[PDB]
């Protein structure tokens, strides 16, 4: 049959940023307040994001130890690196952990294992880490999914799909874990577009078990994946960047990208849910990546959704930032609690059929089909 | 049907260093002339690589505009990647479009690309600059295999199977691509396990077009992919560490590498060849990643493999080093020519089931079975 997903569940780091603390916070750690015309440019971006807070493992005391890090483009990888690379795969086990609860089998029946990280990469890398603090089998497959950015939450899940359905009684655990640890870094009237990752970007984890053939006498299914499709958009090259460097991950950003996913979009939708005869993009579930607000805004309003379709993707965006590959993770973590809680129909908000959307460098489309289950 | 392996080609850079002149190259363009004590112990590692010559896309040229690269800790990543994210591409590309060749069909009948490399981290991937270069269709579905090290040439055939395997017709191209940029770097006493690198490393592309149900009428398998397993090895942790820093990628071991992968081999053959009813080690052709000389030879004393067991293995190696994912790859190329060339009766050196291992950071081991096809 077709891959399930069995249980979701996310962590984040226990500090949070307030949104409207932020501009203050951000200009005076970074020793910037002297920018006063970029301090009024960062507010404006930081209301516009719709972010309320983020949860971030860069504290105050962090940043004070590691001063480079506040620096524009001071020399900074190693400290950055010797931060992430274990916080990526700790919090990842926190979300790990508490999946494996809902999904209620013993780790010890976990066949194989996706990480998923643009938060900095090692070799062995956060798979291994994860395997080991686990304690999952030696045996376990793994695939590691590094720098892949925003839309590499829909790219775990059409992974997922292919491992297990060729593979009987498998059951793949996902683990997506990021951080601001690379690209936070001071301000500069240069790099305008870096101060668009300094507003948006937050710190996540979202764990996932996924399995073909669900043993109904323990196991409860919650979404089936029906399809996932990846496309690139045409004359977008160069649209999104990051660059790996000795300042850490630099974001580079270099046309409208809003307007190039909003104007490309419907030919996702058309070619995921023409074979399903769906033509009406208001009659199915949205999970959409809002880690780009102006992205949301602009689909909405080139397909003419109802302004609620989006709600589940906003409220994430709002209450944790951009958690890249995390984001459509703990959207549909959000959307199965909250049907539950309002006594909707199906996980779907009532809805049968739905589409999850990863947006991210390429600039890529990643479309997965999704079906609810009922409540 | 099983995934087969319908083409593979190859390619490396042009300029190739002799390994008897390396020593004498290698400590007079790092001006390090002056570490004797080292320059011997080099020598002696070289001369016991079993390796006639490399290829390096890394020239005398490059090296003079680059100084940073030639000190041991330099800060040097910026120019590193400058380098190697647009090498990466080129000669995969060029790996590529051979495979197509041999394949038959039109690269519009590509529906899925693996892309593989160690040599350089960027967003968007390597991946994305391939099927701009090749003019593969948008809509291929991509995954990109980062920094997986020496073992993922296997790697990419474990997720080769199972992504043709569930998809009715589909056709991946697989790239693994390599060089020595992140790695290249002047020798310190501080760091003599760097040298182990120094002395082997080197640059290579393959490619190959994986599918099942093959169309009789065009196209022609090579091998059949069978199963595809991994696993960690007991008590390793820490033996082969690869970090990304400012100076590069740098390469850490302990010195019982060897010994781990030759004393735990046996239980990774049992486990994969126990389902084929095959016992005899002799009996199976091999394909084994030759990046350790002296995993070689101790895997060939434990298991009492034939003296030519490893042929086509240790020849790979003797002309091109050790290029990381792409050995295994290079290896199976030599394999069916040579088969070819000489009569053999299979494209397995006249047998009819194989093995063929990755090993690197983990310290993991990927095993996959094989089927050859007759000549």
């Amino acid at each position: 049959g077709l891959a399930t997903i069995l249980a979701i569940s996310t962590a984040t780091p226990p500090n949070c940023v307030i949104q409207a603390d932020y501009p203050d916070y951000y200009f005076k750690i970074t020793n910037s307040e002297h920018m006063t015309e970029l301090k009024e440019k960062f507010r404006r971006l930081c209301e516009k994001s719709m972010i309320r807070k983020r949860h971030m493992c860069l504290t105050e005391e962090i940043l004070k130890a590691n001063p480079n890090m506040c620096l524009h483009m001071g020399t900074s990888l190693n400290a950055r690196q010797d931060i992430s690379l274990v916080e990526v795969p700790k919090l990842g086990k926190e979300a790990a952990t508490k999946a494996i609860k809902e999904w209620g089998q013993p780790k010890s029946k976990i066949t194989h294992l996706i990480f998923c990280t643009s938060a900095g990469v090692d070799m062995p890398g956060a798979d291994y880490q994860l395997t080991r603090l686990l304690g999952l089998s030696p045996e376990v497959k793994r695939m590691m999914i590094y720098q892949q950015g925003c839309y590499a939450g829909a790219t775990v899940l059409r992974l997922a799909k292919d491992l297990t359905e060729n593979n009987k009684g498998s059951r793949v655990l996902i683990v997506c874990s990021e951080n601001t640890v690379p690209t936070f870094r001071g301000p500069s009237d240069t790099h305008i577009d870096s101060l668009v990752g300094q507003a948006l970007f937050a710190d996540g984890a979202a764990a996932l078990i996924v399995g073909a053939d669900p043993d109904a006498s323990i196991e409860r299914p919650l979404y089936h994946i029906v399809s996932a499709s990846q496309t690139l958009l045409p004359d977008s090259d160069g649209a999104i960047e990051g660059h790996i460097r000795e300042a850490g991950l630099t974001v580079h950003l270099k046309k409208d990208v809003p307007a190039f996913f909003s104007a490309n979009i419907e030919k996702s939708l058309v070619d995921a849910f023409t074979p399903i005869g769906i033509s009406d993009w208001n009659s199915i579930f949205w999970i959409a990546h809002p880690g780009g607000p102006a992205i949301l805004d602009q689909v909405e309003e080139k397909l003419g959704l109802r302004k609620d379709k989006l709600k589940a993707s906003r409220h994430v965006m709002s209450e944790f930032g951009n958690m890249s590959s995390a984001c459509v993770l703990f959207i549909l973590d959000e959307m199965r609690k909250t049907c539950l809680e309002e006594g909707k129909a199906t996980t779907g908000e009532g809805l049968d059929w739905g589409v999850l959307f990863g947006f991210g460098p390429g600039l890529t489309v990643e479309t997965v089909v999704l079906r609810s289950v009922p409540i």
